């Protein structure tokens, strides 16, 4: 297991554009499109980013060439990041995929805000921030693929994601 087939597992495939669990226009392995109510604006992000006029859908080759960015720049993002650098470099392995599993479903703004459970992670304190990280908009909405996450922050394995 790795981060790519962690994510996709989260976020599942889609080639036509769909709409997310926040009701936003989105495509692929999860890329979000547009945060506006309006098809025509999804489809006008969804050519610029392909470059190309696809009329609302797209091949499994370019679905993976968005991923391919997208878990790239969540990375990126990461690692430029004040705030959750140092976590982040605190981790062993298996717990830093998890780090960007919430990265890449939230953003990074989203995430930095995780302020305690942020610490908690830092200071390895496993159980102590599953607890706090449940405490969340995040956890509400997103359940059981929440659980899966905090379950490999409190593990350090991968058996959130075995058998599925
Ligand atoms: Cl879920």
């Amino acid at each position: 297991m790795n981060i790519f087939e962690m994510l996709r597992i989260d976020e599942g495939l889609r080639l036509k554009i769909y709409k997310d669990t926040e009701g936003y226009y989105t495509i692929g392995i999860g890329h979000l499109l547009t945060k506006s109510p309006s098809l025509n604006a999804a489809k006008s992000e969804l050519d610029k980013a392909i470059g190309r006029n696809c009329n609302g859908v797209i091949t499994k080759d370019e679905a993976e060439k968005l991923f391919n960015q997208d878990v790239d720049a969540a990375v990126r993002g990461i690692l430029r990041n004040a705030k959750l650098k140092p976590v982040y470099d605190s981790l062993d392995a298996v717990r830093a995929c998890a780090l960007i599993n919430m990265v890449f479903q939230m953003g990074e703004t989203g995430v930095a805000g995780f302020t305690n459970s942020l610490r908690m992670l830092q200071q390895k304190r496993w159980d102590e921030a599953a607890v706090n990280l449940a405490k969340s908009r995040w956890y509400n909405q997103t359940p059981n693929r929440a659980k899966r996450v905090i379950t490999t922050f409190r593990t350090g394995t991968w058996d959130a994601y075995k058998n599925l």
